[PDB]
């Protein structure tokens, strides 16, 4: 690339490899979020909760894609996993699923974090820092503070009601 | 002090202990809100009922080193000691510290009109009567009614979960 | 912490410390703020360029302890030192005292920053980057600025007067 | 009177003496401003800051005559006597001279709040209190600040000049 | 050049060392201008005279090279040498080279107006009265009122304070 500087290959296919984690990611929230909207689960708050995580992480995707070709990366992608479940329980249960999805993806996030500071990559660190890693950590302890509450709620169907009504 | 007139060194030292007093209230209060900041605590209206308290203490305690220098009065500033606690448990327990915390600036506050009284010090009693008072009473009718309305709710987590969503 | 993700122990208790450094120079802040409210010292441009670095320093503290919390570090709060002095002599001998206490600051902000390289934080250390460490180089600038003009007009009443009425 | 209830005839003696007071420092004030419009003085800010003290002090003996009606009290007026001074000299004598007016006045409304807890008169003290002790102690205050920093700036002409343009 | 009409090679060769003139005068203005933003030196006015000053001169020579190739001349640049000093003294040390360069300026526009006198060149002419003689004119006066007023406040420091507060 014309363009390419101070830009490790190594770096470029762990990019790659996280754009495939950002989608599966906004998969499995896709489908959480039509899970909940079903009939027979009908929690409209958590649906849109998980649907628009689909959508941040659709968008993180994009934004490694962007960084990707700003740098003279070559985008390459791979097949999409399906989401590891089909029907995702209680709230409970998916707020749990989403919590250690989103670990993952932080942990993806400083794995890439270390890659660069090995490959003395200062933009890509600059770039995490500022679109990912500050992300990831609110979107985290807003996961906890849910997960403690809908603990604290657990009158099972009762809780899960007054969660999404007073807190979603 | 070129301005000091009917400022006695007894309401001047009183004065200077109530200021440490109140920082240590304001302390307090921080602590609080942070506990319930916490991931596994959770309880956000919990949390802002606190830091806004804090917040007061802190303008109570400056708007009595304002009357000090008023007066001609020196502020002297000690060390602060820590919050008596460094976890709050539930909402309940929170509450029901702050209202033995709040009971305790007030009985400061009486025992400094007390004071003001003795050594004739009208307008003390006036600075008193029109900014703290007044003010501690309401609070602590305001706790009071929480504490009430809290205990009412005890499905402890529901209660607690509840009384954040509806009340605070 | 169930949130909690490469946040060292070591880190934890660091920002614990600092949290009582920033309570630390904010309470001395304070004190540098009503002793130029004093009648027999009557500065009020110090006064007030004192106050408000008072509720900068609280605020810091409150940026870090909101950063404790989004982590899943755990807030100890330790007894909070009385400022070194109770009374702080001229305009210049005030800034002198700030300039050395934010220098403090500035030597834990970037202590901490090496102990999270060495601990591989990458969040910690765009925390820091983000909200503090900017913050500090431009305030020891401006300290630095006026120390210069403050000597400079040293007809020393005179200068001390000037420099309150036309620079704060 | 047939409005009048618990106001006895010692305070009510003692209001007219004081209305004395407040229209002798009224008249005070008016020489003090004068004096500094004089062509040969010529300090503006020092003479606009006398002349609004006179008129606080006149409005101060009108709201003590308007109380005496409300209690059914008998306004009665005395000799008014010329100010003890013809010609003030420095804005740093002129100051020192307020401040020791001011004082006199402070200690009357002392001795008037003293009379009234002595004869049991709840009103007469609430007057007080809301509308001059505070005042006084505020103005006391000030005219503190302001002889510290004209005491600082004493190049005698030139302090008392930049004070008047900085300061008044 | 299809467009060259009564453009002496004489005169685009001055002109393109004017330009080196300009720029070398935007240089020595830029570092004066961040002389006086040292921490040690910390005179704002100053700085932000100065800096000005560069950004007139560099548009001097941008509005050079535009009637350069209005004439159909040709741009020719050369090194640029570094400002005459690395630090620039007092405000009156700066304010004394600050006008023996514009005087130097000011003597290369009449020369290269001579040259253009000498070529018989109206346009030349014109160009230079519009843009360049009157602004070095009144650049020249304020600064010869700067020195005299600079001059009058030699308590030096107290001088230097004064005048970057109260002129610049
Ligand atoms: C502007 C609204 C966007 C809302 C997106 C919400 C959820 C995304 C759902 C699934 C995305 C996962 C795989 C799809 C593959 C490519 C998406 C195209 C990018 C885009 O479509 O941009
Ligand atoms: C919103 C205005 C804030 C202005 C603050 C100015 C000065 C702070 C002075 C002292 C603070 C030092 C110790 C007090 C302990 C806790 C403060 C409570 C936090 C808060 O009170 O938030
Ligand atoms: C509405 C503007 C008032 C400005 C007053 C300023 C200075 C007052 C000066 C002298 C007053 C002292 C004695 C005069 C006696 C009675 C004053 C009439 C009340 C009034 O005149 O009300
Ligand atoms: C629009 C704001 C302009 C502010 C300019 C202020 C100071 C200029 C400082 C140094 C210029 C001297 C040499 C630099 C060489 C070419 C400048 C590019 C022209 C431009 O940069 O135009």
């Amino acid at each position: 690339s014309q363009i390419r500087q101070n830009y490790s290959t190594e770096v470029e296919a762990a990019v790659n490899r996280l754009v495939n984690l950002y989608l599966r990611a906004s998969y499995t929230y896709l489908s959480l979020g039509f899970y909940f909207d079903r009939d027979d689960v009908a929690l409209e708050g958590v649906c849109h909760f998980f649907r628009e995580l689909a959508e941040e992480k659709r968008e993180g995707a994009e934004r490694l894609l962007k960084m990707q070709n700003q740098r003279g990366g070559r985008a390459l992608f791979q097949d999409l996993q399906k989401p590891s479940q089909d029907e995702w329980g209680t709230t409970l249960d998916a707020m749990k699923a989403a919590i250690v999805l989103e670990k993952s993806l932080n942990q993806a996030l400083l794995d890439l974090h270390a890659l660069g500071s090995a490959q003395a990559d200062p933009h890509l660190c600059d770039f995490l820092e500022s679109h990912f890693l500050d992300e990831e950590v609110k979107l985290i302890k807003k996961m906890g503070d849910h997960l403690t509450n809908i603990q604290r709620l657990v009158q099972a169907g009762l809780g899960e009601y007054l969660f999404e009504r007073l807190t979603l």
